């Protein structure tokens, strides 16, 4: 029977059989107060603290938010959508560690993505179990509010200042310095990892001050505040809290009224609402995101980044082959999950209109003739591929590479990876091959159980990969020492090496994507 | 490698590890052709037959439907949405057979509910593996259409007849008498069961004379035709055809004309407006159901089985002590999942508003008169109780007696039960109860697998309800007969007993809500 006495107060946490062996597992440990009444929009509050044990024994509450109905019934959307109640009361985190009791073992931290609109850290594929059980490492990941109710930005008005949902995660990385020791985990070497908006999370934690003592170093994959659905701009926030604020019958004169009226209203009310303050989205569009706030974010992070101003440390960076795809059965024309998706010249020029939607003609001209060089083939699916190469480069890959590369001119280590392996189980079809997402299983271990359907190359890879990103908390050096692996090269700016993962030839290649990404880095900005 | 021929080709099914035994599944049976394009509205049509192996390894389509998204991330509801692909492609069974091969199986042939708007056979609460390898008996089971895709009513004009799910399920009936012989199975020992909806649908095939010789013996658990939400009156239907054609923009003179109108619409345009076609619905509301169409229904069903006109065999019948209490949550004021529900006079009163939406104040007043005779108690949870089993006396229970009090008079053997164990596992509140839905997962035999948190005493009574109705459709009679089972008696209109299910104290009883339902049955409908 297992108990531990955090600073709050004692913790109830449950055994489970993993692999022959034990798993202590704490689920659902408040880590502030309810953000509820005049806490909504606001930055959390540290909690009161108990008497009594607290039964960390089940997932808490997913935080409010709009979930995706395109597929309902269809395993591929629905694995992603929260898998516990909705509620504003969700401000809680989960612990894994080791049995028996590590003595001083390293802390891994999860920040779930989902475009700062979704997101769960209860998700089957983020189960930190098996990370514990294998590399006897502690996981933790924490539950953070997103949508307007996590990032509503008036800023510089403490009512709603903006990045809430950033101090959310900021304030369970405090639980974890103040009360991971009494777990057996060493607060002095905490590695943060996310996928997508989790990964920009991360890259924002590398930028914010308030963050720099509450990590050691940082995995990110698929994502990185740079890429153009990060972040929030300041004409962007205040636009659209006020149009909220209408579609609600929240237009007051003193924003510190507004609030109050927001305040006030069902969750439901603002989540209803939230999908249009933006007049022309996009499938990847992110209504309320992290915005300079002068509080989280001292200054607009590209500054930041360009001038050296961040967390000196190691990171793991990386981006799968088929980023964009998953993005195109969610709006451009002729796209199915159900078909082949075999789309003409025009179709491709629609669905450019589609993602890039405030874009000159001659800017999505530049983008065709870019990604329209045939190679050397006439195949059907020309366009089909280059739609979602255009999606995935822009939107995930060449802010990556970008990210990456000025971050390690500051000179500390980078690692680089390309992902490139499709599950055998993905129920997506074929044609959107190695997709946005699907990593994670990976490197959560999921493939370790053989009684899952996954192949034995796919232990393989999930074994060697569990194993880097664990090297690389503990060390901070993501190399598989033991079964003549491919070593993986630090990336510099010079030569750009990075390490391919995949089920075969696994290797060392140079410069990813280099044209498309001077082509989106360099001049899609001028256009 | 198991490969059967039925009579429109071959199909291969799938091994399947059960209780140290093997159970074979041919999930996913096409049984009519898609009911696409011109097929839209129209009662099935027979397949085409195919040369090759049909891959019956899988669940099919879900038919198009509504999902309840009150609850999101909460198993209590989602546990009851679609679980593959909604689709117009819909029209398969599923069939699960012993193993060894059995030489003449019993055949149970599932009939899902969902209020004849919602339901799919996927769901893991009918799973027919374990009622397969335990009972040895054939489980059928198959997906029909719903809403107005199934139901949509232009009496008389065959371009949109009404009951087409329910011809659905009867096309799925006669492939069983066709086909199940090569399974191993018994055309001549065919027993319906379904619930709610399902066990309507049960009770309409009792009397509907194209069935009356594709099944033997009938199982109806919570439900029958003469609910007040299971037949829709030709005023109703008609009214609620000409509403979605307004809603969607296909108002036509020619009612032909307004029928190609709506076979041209997206399944999602329809789907969307359903909802609309009533006024003011219940949280009960059954939208598009089944009509006196002049083909599946000869005449109103009332009439039938008052003058016993249907299919002379034998019945079993039951109800759940708490039918009522799940829609309290779906509408009436002050009812949470999330709070124990206290609520006062006044809340009761708007609550029967809420479920009785056009009936008089006096009406209203005599529930409330009658349902207010405290006992003698002045418990908080007077009113929150009251409102529940006013909602499952009128709409299940009532009904329920009725039909198998009228069906007895004419001479077959009936037996009826009141299920009254809450499960341990049930994910709702307390002071929900024995829920509407919830034997079926006892019915199934879910509590036989030890790996699933069912208590022991919910395994034994279990395995004695699954024995229950496996005697009743090999035998015609729901005897346990081996460990010293309170015998059940047959249902008579003069003494009317009745077999209590729970984990206790299992017994017999005699005019299950005596009181009430003459209230109901006799007095009410003068109101
Ligand atoms: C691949 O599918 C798309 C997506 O939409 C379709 O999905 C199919 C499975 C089928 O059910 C179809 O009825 C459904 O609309 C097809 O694009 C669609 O084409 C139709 C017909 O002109 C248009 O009305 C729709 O606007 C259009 N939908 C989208 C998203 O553009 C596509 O033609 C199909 N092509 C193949 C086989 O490669
Ligand atoms: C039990 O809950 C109901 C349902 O609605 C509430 O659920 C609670 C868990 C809480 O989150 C609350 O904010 C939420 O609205 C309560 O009824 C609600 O009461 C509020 C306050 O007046 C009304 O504004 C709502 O109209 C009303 N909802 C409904 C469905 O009527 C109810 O008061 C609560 N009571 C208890 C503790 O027994
Ligand atoms: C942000 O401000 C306005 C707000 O308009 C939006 O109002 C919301 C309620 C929502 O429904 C959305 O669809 C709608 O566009 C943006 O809209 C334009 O603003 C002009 C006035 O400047 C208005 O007359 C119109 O409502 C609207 N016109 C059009 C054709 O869009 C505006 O685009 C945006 N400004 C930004 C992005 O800074
Ligand atoms: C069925 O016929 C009419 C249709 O009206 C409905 O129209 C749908 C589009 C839907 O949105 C629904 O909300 C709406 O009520 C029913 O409505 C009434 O009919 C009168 C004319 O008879 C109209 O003037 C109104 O639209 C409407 N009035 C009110 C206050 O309800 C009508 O109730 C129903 N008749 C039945 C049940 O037989
Ligand atoms: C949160 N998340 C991380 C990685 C990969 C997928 C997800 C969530 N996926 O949900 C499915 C989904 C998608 F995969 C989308 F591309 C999209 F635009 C959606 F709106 C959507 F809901
Ligand atoms: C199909 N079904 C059979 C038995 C019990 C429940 C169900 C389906 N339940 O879905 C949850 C649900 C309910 F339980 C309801 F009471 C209700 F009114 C809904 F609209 C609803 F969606
Ligand atoms: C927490 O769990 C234990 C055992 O599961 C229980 O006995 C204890 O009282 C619990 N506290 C609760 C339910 O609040
Ligand atoms: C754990 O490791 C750190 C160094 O990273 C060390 O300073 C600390 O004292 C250790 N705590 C132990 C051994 O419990
Ligand atoms: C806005 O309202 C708040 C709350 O009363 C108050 O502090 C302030 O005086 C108001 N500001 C303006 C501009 O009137
Ligand atoms: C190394 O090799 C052995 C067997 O070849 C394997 O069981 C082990 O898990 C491998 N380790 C890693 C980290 O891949
Ligand atoms: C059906 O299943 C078998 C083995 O699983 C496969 O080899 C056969 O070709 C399948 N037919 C298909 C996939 O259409
Ligand atoms: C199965 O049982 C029926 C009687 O219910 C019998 O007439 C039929 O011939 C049997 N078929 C066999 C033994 O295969
Ligand atoms: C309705 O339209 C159909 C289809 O053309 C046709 O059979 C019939 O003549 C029309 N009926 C009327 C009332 O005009
Ligand atoms: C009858 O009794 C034995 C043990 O007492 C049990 O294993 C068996 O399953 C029971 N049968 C039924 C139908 O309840
Ligand atoms: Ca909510
Ligand atoms: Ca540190
Ligand atoms: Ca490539
Ligand atoms: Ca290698
Ligand atoms: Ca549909
Ligand atoms: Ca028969
Ligand atoms: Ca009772
Ligand atoms: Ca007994
Ligand atoms: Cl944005
Ligand atoms: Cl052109
Ligand atoms: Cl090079
Ligand atoms: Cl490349
Ligand atoms: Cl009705
Ligand atoms: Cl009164
Ligand atoms: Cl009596
Ligand atoms: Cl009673
Ligand atoms: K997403
Ligand atoms: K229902
Ligand atoms: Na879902
Ligand atoms: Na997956
Ligand atoms: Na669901
Ligand atoms: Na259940």
């Amino acid at each position: 029977d297992i108990i531990i006495a955090t600073k709050n107060g004692k913790v109830r946490g449950m055994q489970l059989t993993v692999f022959g062996g034990t798993v202590t597992a704490f689920l659902g440990i408040p880590y502030a107060q309810p953000p509820l009444g005049r806490l909504r929009f606001k930055k959390p509050q540290s909690l009161t603290k108990w008497s009594d044990i607290w039964n960390a024994t089940k997932y808490a509450n997913s935080c409010c938010q709009n979930i995706d109905q395109s597929f309902p019934g269809f395993h591929g959307s629905e694995m992603w959508n929260p898998n516990t109640d909705l509620s504003e009361d969700c401000l809680y985190l989960n612990v894994w560690i080791p049995a028996p009791k590590p003595k001083n073992a390293t802390v891994l931290i999860w920040i779930y993505g989902g475009g700062f609109q979704t997101g769960t850290s209860s998700l089957h594929v983020y189960d930190g179990k098996f990370l514990a059980r294998v590399e006897r490492v502690i996981v933790v990941s924490m539950n953070y509010r997103v949508g307007a109710l996590g990032f509503l930005a008036l800023p510089g008005n403490p009512e709603a200042p903006g990045n809430m949902g950033l101090f959310d995660q900021q304030l369970a990385l405090q639980w974890v310095q103040k009360n991971i020791a009494a777990f057996g985990g060493n607060p002095k070497s905490v590695t943060l990892f996310g996928e997508s908006a989790g990964a920009a999370s991360v890259s924002l934690h590398l930028l914010s001050p308030g963050s720099h003592s509450l990590f050691t170093r940082a995995i990110l994959q698929s994502g990185s505040f740079n890429a153009p659905w990060a972040v929030t701009s300041l004409y962007e926030a205040r636009n659209r809290t006020l149009n909220l604020a209408k579609l609600t019958g929240c237009s007051r004169e003193n924003e510190t009224e507004i609030i109050k009226c927001l305040r006030n209203k069902d969750p439901q009310e603002i989540l209803l609402n939230e999908a249009f303050v933006v007049p022309y989205g996009t499938p990847l569009s992110v209504n309320f995101g992290p915005t300079v706030d002068g509080d989280f974010l001292t200054d607009m992070p590209d500054i930041l980044l360009e001038l050296g101003q961040f967390k000196k440390t190691q990171i793991l960076v990386g981006v799968n082959k088929d980023e964009g795809t998953a993005f195109l059965v969610y709006g451009a024309p002729g796209f199915s999950k159900d078909n082949n998706s075999i789309i003409t010249r025009k179709e491709f020029q629609e669905g450019l209109k589609i993602f890039f939607p405030g874009v000159s003609e001659f800017g999505k001209e530049s983008i065709l003739f870019h990604y329209t060089d045939w190679v050397d083939d006439q195949r059907p699916e020309q366009y089909r591929e280059a739609l979602g190469d255009v999606v995935g480069d822009y939107n995930f890959i060449c802010p990556a590479l970008e990210f990456t590369k000025k971050f390690s001119e500051w000179g500390n280590n980078a690692f680089f990876y390309y992902f490139e392996h499709r599950s055998s189980k993905l129920p997506w079809p074929e044609w959107m091959g190695v997709m946005h997402g699907y990593e994670i299983e990976f490197v959560f271990g999921l493939p370790l159980e053989r009684r899952d359907q996954y192949t034995k190359a796919e232990e393989i890879l999930s074994r060697s990969i569990v194993k880097r990103w664990a090297n690389f908390a503990k060390y901070g050096n993501p190399q598989e020492t033991q079964n003549n692996s491919t070593s993986w090269p630090v990336f510099k700016s010079t030569e750009q090496k990075y390490l391919t993962l995949n089920t075969e030839s696994t290797r060392i290649m140079t410069k990813l994507r280099a044209q498309q990404c001077r082509f989106w880095t360099s001049f899609f900005p001028k256009v």
